């Protein structure tokens, strides 16, 4: 019995107490099943018995059949797939396998879906016909969710919108969906819909529930005149009211809305929800679904206001979008982030239509009422939680996409601000006085979240102003609401609050808004002491402490005349802070100089130098002291980078790097041109022990920047006396110098020719000798793309300067004059975007030995350029420059040597598409 044989091995399978090899056998039965061709024979006898067989093995043999017909093509099987189709078909009008375990009617769904999907079309043309009229007949809900299940299956293989495409399953998928169209698809769609109201009376929402399922899922591929009748629309709008049905009866009808009909049928659906909306005047998934129905809704209305086209629809339209008004709001503000996100769009599409609108900005009572609603709204969901606390955590806490909420919701406010703004701002003053006031009526623990709105709300509100205007008027001097606020903010006990994030936030008003302290200074005493508060540097928490000393500077910077009385004092206080206790940290397994300042507040700790700098330099401290402060700090970095480096084997190269990067912060502190000075003789006293510095230890590319950059703005202090020494650096540090290396040098003299542009000359030829021989080899031999592209870039622009800086002269001097041809060559050489400095290059050489010749050897750099835009100018501009300077003999060698080596000629010494064309 063929039959038998496939029972024993399934049983022999199932059974756990037979041996490996035996059960070998079956299992390697079962699997043979599936690839022989005289197996599927087997199977398909099996299946449809009954009694004899168990599900067990019938299982297997609808499996089998299955990955058979899975397989199979239309004709070279069409025969087969025929035969078992009918016998399947038969297994199921029989409606005995509803009341066997669920695997077999699930086994059957998914045959009889594959089956469809090859011969439906057009060798099963009565597919649905026929199990819509077994339905009818049998009257057993089991099969009518078993035909839906089936409609679930086929939609499921028929449509996605992954990224897994393939333009053999979209092609085949999609005839089958136009197959459905034409043939089947109105009277599915009329049958469910049947069953649905069916059902829907019969208090029995478990197949209701199934037709919804379909619905959504089939949404797309069906017909447009068959999803716009209101009847079906009137019917999923009334599960709403019921409790299994209202989940899947909101995500169909959002499905239904965004079915991309055109304007004049979406309207019409449109209007009926609308109409069922108005007249209906909790759980939260729930919520978040009728949220989506109404967002959905929203954007449609706006989308379609945008090209408008009767005049009528033009109004039923805006009369629509008016009434969700109410619900956009309620959903907006809901206490649920979920539910209030899944408006915004809506939201964020209307306020942009709204923007639009205000054309005239002449405000209804309607649209000043909605705004406001609207802000209420805004405003409650940008506070943080009452009842929930706040973590420092950066990385893994929901902050970040509040944040974001937060982020949208302050666009949404600018928007507003756009559409009005004194409704604004008389909304958000009282929006912050309140809420200011109400904190006063808590104990400190529980006030900051609304303290922390306020100081939000205020920081963000005028982040775009700049001058007196912003903050009084010009002749009353009547304040600005941004002032008053302000006033009132620097009045309160915000300061006195404990809570880092109130404590950062106000810090940070002091700074956006410093200029305001212009008007009003009275509380710069109190702020000072603030700045230099245990809730200002001295900060305990681990997140402000850093930022707060940035911020400190800026404040400093911004108020620095109006602390000179301050000077004194709050120095004394910065002295903990300027300490520096490097530790090397490193995903990867090792450390670095990067992964080490990183894990560190040093970023953040130069700037408390750079400050230390400002207050010496500028606080009227007696020359006296600034000389011994200065010298203080100097040599107590300097000091301490000595001793390491006068005991150790060389964790200093980050020690000395930041010593380094520290003197230079404090260089930036202080005034930039140097009539007599203090902190001038102290400065000289610096370099000595860096050129100490540098010649014992100044191997490592970071130190050769920190030393390089601490030139840079130290000698911009006392520039003068300096630029004499400069020398014996470009010396060591060319000694060393890599093929990176040597462009951060010419940069280094280029920014560094600007400052001094007179007196960097006779120390410039030493240098272009020694320079020039360390240029040449680097661009004569890991890093070719990194030094040619690099080296390439500075050398052009290096001559650039010194040609305009009038340098020229000084390299004909003898260390020049035996580099002169090869530099001039070299150019030559060069010659897209290199190509265009070359030629400028060239040009500034000619306009400002071997120079008659390079000349004349500019000239075929003219006709050898179109051998391969804007360069094709600049060559005939370098080419009109020529004739000015050698006049009439330029022209004249042009007639008599090059146009010999006649109409082109002609037309060209008159004055390159052409002569390339
Ligand atoms: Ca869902
Ligand atoms: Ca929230």
């Amino acid at each position: 019995m063929s039959a038998q044989d496939v029972e024993n091995a399934v049983e022999a399978a199932l059974d756990p107490s037979v041996g490996p090899i035996i059960k070998q056998q079956a299992t390697d039965f079962i699997g043979s099943l599936r690839s022989s061709s005289t197996g599927w024979k087997i199977c398909h006898e099996i299946f449809s018995e009954k009694t004899k067989y168990k599900p067990s093995t019938r299982l297997i043999c609808l499996q089998t059949l299955s990955e058979k017909v899975r397989e199979w093509n239309n004709e070279s099987n069409l025969l087969e797939l025929q035969m078992i189709r009918d016998s399947v078909w038969s297994y199921i009008k029989e409606l005995s396998f509803l009341d066997e375990p669920a695997y077999i009617s699930n086994a059957v769904q998914h045959l009889l879906t594959l089956l469809f999907l090859q011969l439906y079309p057009s060798n099963w043309n009565d597919f649905f016909a026929s199990l819509q009229g077994v339905i009818a007949a049998s009257s057993q809900s089991e099969f009518s969710n078993f035909y839906l299940k089936v409609l679930l299956s086929i939609g499921d293989e028929i449509a996605d919108s992954l990224v897994l495409k393939t333009d053999v399953q979209i092609q085949k998928d999609n005839l089958v969906k136009d197959a459905i169209r034409a043939n089947d698809m109105s009277d599915i769609v009329s049958f469910v819909y049947e069953m649905m109201l069916a059902y829907s009376n019969a208090k029995n929402y478990g197949t209701v529930g199934l037709c919804l399922q379909v619905y959504a899922q089939w949404v797309s591929w069906i017909n447009i005149n068959l999803i716009v009748n209101e009847p079906c629309m009137n019917l999923l709008y009334s599960f709403l009211q019921i409790e299994e049905l209202r989940c899947a009866a909101c995500e169909t009808m959002t499905e239904i809305v965004n079915k991309k009909m055109k304007p004049l049928e979406k309207l019409n659906l449109l209007n009926i929800l609308n109409l069922n909306l108005f007249f209906s005047k909790t759980d939260p998934n729930f919520d978040e679904h009728v949220a989506k129905l109404i967002n959905a809704q929203g954007v449609e209305l706006v989308a379609i206001k945008s090209d408008p086209s009767s005049p009528e629809l033009k109004e039923n339209c805006s009369f629509q979008l008016y009434n969700l008004f109410p619900y956009l709001i309620r959903y907006l503000s809901d206490d649920y982030d979920e539910t209030s996100t899944a408006v915004f769009p809506f939201l964020s599409d209307l306020l942009v239509s709204l923007r639009k609108e205000s054309s005239s900005k002449e405000l209804s009572a309607s649209l000043k009422e909605f705004l406001k609603s609207l802000l209420e709204a805004i405003i409650k969901k940008m506070k943080y939680d009452e009842s929930q606390e706040w973590d420092d955590d950066p990385d893994s806490e929901e902050e970040a996409e509040f944040q974001e909420m937060r982020k949208k919701l302050k666009i949404f406010q600018d928007t507003i601000n756009s559409i009005d703004s004194s409704l604004f701002s008389s909304y958000m003053y009282s929006a912050i006085t309140s809420s200011l006031s109400t904190a006063a009526t808590l104990s400190p623990e529980n006030s900051w979240q609304l303290i922390e709105f306020a100081l939000y709300e205020t920081y963000i509100f005028g982040e775009g102003l700049r001058g007196p205007d912003a903050f009084f008027n010009e002749v009353d001097k009547s304040p600005t609401v941004l002032s008053q606020i302000l006033a009132l903010v620097t009045t309160s006990q915000v300061c006195r609050h404990p809570h880092p994030l109130v404590q950062l936030l106000y810090m940070e008003i002091l700074v956006r808004y410093a200029s305001f302290f212009d008007y009003e200074s009275a509380a710069i005493p109190a702020l000072i002491e603030y700045f230099v508060g245990p809730r200002g540097i001295h900060n305990t928490n681990e997140r402000v402490r850093p930022r707060a000393w940035y911020l400190f500077y800026r404040f400093v910077k911004s108020i620095k005349k109006q602390v000179v009385n301050y000077t004194e004092s709050s120095l004394a206080m910065l002295g903990d802070l300027l300490n520096i206790s490097v530790s090397p940290v490193t995903d990867a397994p090792v450390p670095t100089l990067n992964s080490s300042i990183r894990n560190s507040d040093f970023n953040s700790q130069l700037y408390l130098f750079e400050t230390v700098g400002v207050l010496i330099s500028s606080g009227n401290l007696t020359p006296e002291e600034q000389a011994l402060y200065c010298d203080s700090l100097i040599n107590a970095l300097i000091g301490k980078a000595n001793a390491a480096l006068s005991s150790d084997l060389s964790e200093n190269i980050i020690s000395v790097y930041c010593s380094l990067m520290a003197i230079g912060n404090f260089a930036k502190g202080f005034p930039a041109r140097g009539e007599e000075v203090a902190w001038l003789a102290s400065f000289n006293k610096a370099s000595d022990e860096i050129f100490l510095i540098l010649d014992r230890m100044g191997f490592n590319e970071d130190i050769r920047g920190a030393v390089r950059f601490t030139s840079g703005r130290i000698i911009n202090v006392v520039g003068p006396d300096m630029l004499p020494k400069v020398p014996q650096l470009i010396s060591i540090l060319l000694n060393s110098i890599d093929m990176n290396e040597l462009v951060d040098v010419l940069s280094f003299i280029s920014q560094l020719i600007h400052i001094y542009k007179d007196n960097m000359m006779e120390i410039t030829n030493r240098m272009l000798p020694t320079l020039l021989m360390r240029i040449f080899s680097s661009l004569s031999a890991t890093d070719d793309a990194v030094k040619q592209n690099d080296l390439r870039k500075s050398y052009i622009s290096f001559i650039l300067q010194l040609l305009n800086k009038g340098f020229g002269s000084i390299l004909f001097t003898e260390e020049n004059q035996v580099y002169f041809d090869p530099l001039i060559n070299s150019i030559l050489h060069f010659a897209p975007a290199t190509q265009k400095s070359s030629i400028a290059l060239v040009s500034k050489m000619v306009s400002l030995a071997g120079f008659e010749n390079f000349t004349l050897s500019l000239t075929p750099l003219c006709f050898e350029m179109p051998v391969n835009l804007v360069v094709l100018g600049e060559l005939a501009g370098l080419q009109k420059i020529i004739l000015e300077k050698l006049g009439d003999i330029y022209k004249s060698y042009l007639v008599t040597v090059y146009f010999p080596t006649d109409v082109m000629a002609s037309e060209y010494l008159q004055a390159i598409q052409a002569l390339k064309s």
